[PDB]
């Protein structure tokens, strides 16, 4: 939904983007996972600063 | 700050200027790890002088 979000907490809820791009150019089956590594480190980091 | 370190001695405080371009050219994750690391053990060097 957009342009919304509950209260002006300052808080983002956000969403975030792939490193690189297309899922079909990345199937190596390996590096996938780095990614995933990668935007878990980056989620744990966004969840944490709100 | 322009001039303005008490006194003068071995006292002007180091802002570290990192390597490679400017933050959104960077755009990783493993790359800014690697940058913060180099930069915090410059750091403590600048540190240790003085």
């Amino acid at each position: 939904e957009s342009k919304y979000n509950e209260n002006i907490e300052g808080l983002g809820t956000a969403t975030v983007i792939e490193t690189t791009q297309n899922k079909a150019a990345l199937t190596d089956q390996v590096a996938l996972g780095k990614e995933i590594i990668a935007a878990l480190t980056k989620a744990r980091a966004a969840l944490t600063k709100n």
